[PDB]
């Protein structure tokens, strides 16, 4: 995948509709169905403190960046078979770029 910097404004809306159900982004924010996402970029997968992950999410051991995040969010179970993230994916390229542009800011 080839991430291109988009609109964090549009991305914030996408996060609210597609992700917020299962995730928070703020430092010190709570785990929900899914892990809090603060500090995700530049950290290996399956490491949010206090959250119990699948073996698949831990053993993937991917250093998250904008490009591999874009592949993951296209089709989560295809990138990490055995995941328990029940999200089908964002099939539209502009949606992935906008979402990731937001996530880079919101998880810092
Ligand atoms: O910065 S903005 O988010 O406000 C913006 C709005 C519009 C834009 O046309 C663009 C930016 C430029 C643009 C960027 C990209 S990116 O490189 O992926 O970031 C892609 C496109 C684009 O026009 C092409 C494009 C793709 C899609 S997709 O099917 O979802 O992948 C939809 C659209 C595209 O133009 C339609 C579209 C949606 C939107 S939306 O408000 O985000 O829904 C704004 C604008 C649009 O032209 C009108
Ligand atoms: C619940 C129904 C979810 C929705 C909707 C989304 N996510 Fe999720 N995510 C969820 C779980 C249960 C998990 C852990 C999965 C496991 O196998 O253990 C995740 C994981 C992620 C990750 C990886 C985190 C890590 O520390 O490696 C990311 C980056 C992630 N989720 C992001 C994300 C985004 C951006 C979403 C909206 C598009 C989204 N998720 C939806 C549960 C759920």
């Amino acid at each position: 995948t080839e991430f291109k910097a988009g609109s964090a404004k549009k991305g914030a809306t996408l996060f609210k509709t597609e992700c917020l159900q299962c995730h928070t982004v703020e430092k010190g924010g709570p785990h929900k169905v899914g892990p809090n996402l603060h500090g995700i970029f530049g950290r290996h997968s399956g490491q949010a403190e206090g959250y119990s992950y699948t073996d698949a999410n831990i053993k993937k051991n991917v250093l998250w960046d904008e490009n591999n995040m874009s592949e993951y969010l296209t089709n989560p179970k295809k990138y990490i078979p055995g995941t328990k993230m029940a999200f089908g994916g964002l099939k539209k390229e502009k949606d992935r770029n906008d979402l990731i542009t937001y996530l880079k800011k919101a998880t810092e």
